[PDB]
């Protein structure tokens, strides 16, 4: 399960643990209770969802493989609840790979230059610090230092641990129009992922505790 | 579900695993643009990684267990805030004949005045008692929430605990250790088995170069 | 500060760091009242709740067992209690008054039941002793101990985690035993940031109990 | 307390609360000097970590993003920073010095190599003010700008989190310049928690650097 992002970016589903049942299993210990049927299963995880008690979803988790420009992983990695490793500046040589903005992401803004030359505006800039980049490291500057030229669209990739009530978190904050809209469109995979491994859950979340505005829309 | 058995009633059951050894590897190799290579260079990466004190990457590997354990073992085990819970409950639930009685051999080691068997029988008397308390006042109408406060803390439990292998490793540093009080050396004896099974690279690893405690050898 | 709870509970401030300028600080990321204190709404009522994390409390208190029990599930926090393997524990336990069982039919009168709740945990301390006489560990001698015994913990929160506390805890679906905790949390909150804790009030609790009853 | 770091950094304490005592009352759930300290360095000696936990502190910390991403992996902290969505940004970045590579054989002079660094943050930085000037949104005006651009945030963390990270940073195996900034953490560490510092250093420290300085 792989879902193509911006114009070279991913986000890639590696492993998963549980399923909705993870849910209800957990929130029926409570009562002394296991599983029943579809019925009433599904029935508790809205019940659950509506009246607010999450912490059986924590016991549903996900891990991630995802490329992304360092601005938008710098938003990403402010959510502490969960597990990261990121491919590394200091040990390895970076590719030539950045984010260019499409001529239509300045659409619903007036710019005193056409959107096609701000695209071309974005290219020079990175051309030219990669070229920096390379320079340095040819003469035998240390690659965490001559890394340090390279630009924010710059893309990096790491592996994300993360259960399912920290997920509903992130989709609350970044499948929002509040959110730069870059990491909307990751958000929006994520919340596709989640939706195919947990559909039950994903729509109860929908229905009653999710706050954000686009995953209603899309 | 592997499960163990503990003490006289309680047990270890694991109900769910994400990842293995690899897991690990691959989490670790993305800092060098890499992925899996092969048996001796992964195997050599955990053990790397073991004993440099990098252990983020043993994050992506999750564990989700299934515990019936006394009240005053499953409070010493929920002081392990990095991990999921969710426990049966004394004020939703009427709760169960079942305590852990301790054997006459727990006391071995210790001069008692009194014979180990009637000390045994002593914390049975009370044990009854308490009970048959709670079930008069569940009978005459007292609320479960309030009824159950007579039970006494080896009250059996059972709870879900979700918990990633760094989180893992940390619980049997302090818990499988003889510091620790008996009761959940028994059940951290039992995480470590279950653990060691689907992880044996980073359970060996683990033992070799960061455990801490002294009764995992 | 300090507020008795329960028979022989209390919630005591033992320190703070910030106030409510500290959360106006972090989220403008610097060094009027009226600007200060409508950044402080503004970030309650669009769920900025980060800049909370930079005010700090540390309380102690001392509840019964099945109190602590529900209070320790809140994971954001640093706890330290006293232990029963280490000390030996003193006759305190918590025994509910007979106007706890109002609202409920029972065959028994709440003064009886008060009655039972009280044998039982003397029988259980008795034993408890003797076992410790008799050369039984501490550790395993309080096995017998019921749920009510009091026990007493440091306990060290931010703004943030603080206002989900309340949100969970100062609710009617709460224990009673553990909504008269919260409310005094909730004094001792509003005491030391009073723009926060309005701020919350109107925009962002979501129990009942604080509407119901003042600071 | 503020300490200047490389050339435009800096480490501030704006708060604290506790201090060694803090951990002594929490470890005994309740001062004599000797019997405090000493307890102290049992609780390092032997791992138990909590007591340590009801010390806090509040830093504002001016850094360079690629060192701020290296901070923030600290999960056990609070931290807020400045916005590039939200504001314009000013013109300050980090240029090594030549002494930085000095000790590196390099085929350019480190002072041209400190050349090149700064005319591509200027032509970077000349760019963003462009693209901000023609009406591009600054969210994305700023994506081109590099790594070595100061931010600014506050940072809480306890006493616990913060040894973790003095552990992790104060030391040679992390890029020096967030070791730069390590230092300072330490000095005003240990300025309001001595006994806990001494005894970190003592019995839990994992570093090479701080017993050196
Ligand atoms: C539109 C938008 C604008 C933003 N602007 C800025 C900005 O200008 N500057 C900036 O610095 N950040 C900004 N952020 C990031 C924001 O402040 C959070 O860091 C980020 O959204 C992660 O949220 P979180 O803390 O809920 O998630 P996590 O860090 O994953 O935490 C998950 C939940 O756990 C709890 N939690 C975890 N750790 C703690 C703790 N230490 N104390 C208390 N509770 C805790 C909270 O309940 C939290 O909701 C912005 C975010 C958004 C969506
Ligand atoms: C022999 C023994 C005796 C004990 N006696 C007592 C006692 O008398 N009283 C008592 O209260 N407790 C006692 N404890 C419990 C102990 O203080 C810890 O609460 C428990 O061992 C859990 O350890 P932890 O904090 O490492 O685990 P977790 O809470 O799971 O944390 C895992 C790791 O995350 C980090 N972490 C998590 N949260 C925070 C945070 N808020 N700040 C900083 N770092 C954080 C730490 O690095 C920690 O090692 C005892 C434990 C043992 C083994
Ligand atoms: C009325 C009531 C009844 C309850 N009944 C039961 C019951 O029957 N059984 C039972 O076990 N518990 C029960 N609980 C406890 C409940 O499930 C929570 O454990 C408790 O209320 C603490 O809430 P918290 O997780 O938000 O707090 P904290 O653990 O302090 O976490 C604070 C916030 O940080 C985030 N967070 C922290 N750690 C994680 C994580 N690992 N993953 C994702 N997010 C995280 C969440 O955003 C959370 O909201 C009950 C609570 C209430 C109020
Ligand atoms: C020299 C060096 C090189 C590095 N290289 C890389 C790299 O190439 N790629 C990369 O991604 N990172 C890298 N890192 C970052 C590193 O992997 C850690 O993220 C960082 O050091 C912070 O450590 P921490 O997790 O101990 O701190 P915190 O995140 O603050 O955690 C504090 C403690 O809390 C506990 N803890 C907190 N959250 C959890 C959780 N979810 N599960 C289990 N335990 C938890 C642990 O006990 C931990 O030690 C590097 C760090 C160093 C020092
Ligand atoms: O929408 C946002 C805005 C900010 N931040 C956090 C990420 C960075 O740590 C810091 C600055 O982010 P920018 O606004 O420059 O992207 O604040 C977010 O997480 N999401
Ligand atoms: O209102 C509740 C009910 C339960 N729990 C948690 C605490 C325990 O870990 C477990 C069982 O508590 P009781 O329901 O028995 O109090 O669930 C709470 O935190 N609050
Ligand atoms: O070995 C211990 C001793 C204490 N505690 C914690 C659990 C409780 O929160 C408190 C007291 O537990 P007892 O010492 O009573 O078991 O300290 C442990 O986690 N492990
Ligand atoms: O010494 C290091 C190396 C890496 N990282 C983390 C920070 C980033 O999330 C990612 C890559 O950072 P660089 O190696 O590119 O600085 O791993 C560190 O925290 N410290």
């Amino acid at each position: 399960m792989k879902i193509d992002i911006l114009d070279k970016g991913f986000v890639e589903l590696v492993d998963v643990m549980g399923n909705d049942l993870s849910a209800v299993r957990a929130a029926r210990v409570s009562f002394d209770m296991g599983l029943k049927d579809e019925e009433r299963d599904r029935h508790l995880i809205e019940y659950l969802m509506k009246h607010g008690h999450e912490t059986p979803f924590e016991h549903i988790v996900f891990t991630f493989h995802v490329k992304a420009p360092i601005f938008v992983a710098r938003q990403w990695f402010r959510h502490r609840i969960a597990s990261y490793n990121e491919l590394s500046g200091r040990y390895s040589k970076l590719s030539y790979e950045f984010y260019i903005p499409s001529p239509e992401r300045l659409e619903g803004y007036k710019t005193t230059i056409p959107p096609e030359r701000v695209t071309e505006k974005i290219s020079e800039i990175v051309d030219k610090a990669y070229r920096t980049y390379l320079e340095l490291i040819e003469s035998g500057v240390p690659r965490e230092v001559a890394r340090i030229v390279l630009p924010l669209n710059l893309y990096t990739r790491f592996f994300w641990t993360v259960n399912a009530r920290s997920l509903m978190n992130f989709l609350n904050l970044a499948a929002d129009s509040h959110a730069q809209w870059e990491i909307q469109q990751y958000a929006l995979a994520i919340a596709r992922i989640f939706k195919e491994k947990c559909p039950w859950t994903f729509e109860a979340f929908l229905k009653y505790a999710y706050k954000g505005d686009i995953l209603k829309e899309v």
